[PDB]
């Protein structure tokens, strides 16, 4: 029975995985590249192994070796149910990573909408810079991304009150 918790949580393999957990204090165990069991089960879209990752202690503020997020990894991929876990946790929506992205950056490369929008609204800021000086806007319009521009562009809008 040789896989390691990271890989358990990315299977959904739940009984073997709680066993593990109970055991011994490794639900918040990095992996060799610095990813806890949290990332691989959010990488992996595996909604039911990241609910009961937070049941039981797994902190989702804990960052990669690049400061990858479990947030940003799924923001990535559209994962919004598993944004939505993390988010009610009150992860920070704008960490800055060392591959430069934000979470919000990560759902406009991926023409992600529905993440977007539950990102803005809950204060994700789309005007944050890259070092080259470029933010989410000039990204998804660079990509032709227009329904993610216009959603950015009625959170300026609102910005404008003020």
């Amino acid at each position: 029975n040789s896989l390691s918790v990271h890989q358990l949580a990315a299977q959904g393999e739940m009984l073997y995985l709680a066993t593990r957990i109970e055991q011994e204090n490794v639900i918040n165990h990095t992996d060799e590249e610095g990813f806890t069991p949290l990332m691989w089960a959010a990488a992996h879209g595996q909604i039911a192994v990241v609910e009961f990752l937070l049941q039981n202690g797994a902190d989702p503020q804990l960052l990669g070796k690049g400061r990858e997020s479990a947030l940003s990894l799924a923001c990535s991929k559209g994962y919004t149910d598993i944004v939505k876990m993390l988010l009610d946790c009150g992860v920070d929506v704008n960490e800055y990573d060392w591959n430069g992205g934000t979470p919000l950056l990560y759902a406009v490369h991926g023409n992600h909408v529905k993440c977007v929008k539950m990102l803005l609204e809950s204060g994700a800021d789309p005007t944050i810079e890259t070092d080259s000086g470029y933010n989410s806007m000039d990204l998804a319009v660079a990509l032709g991304y227009r329904s993610v521009q216009q959603v950015i562009e009625s959170h300026l809008l609102k910005l404008l009150q003020n």
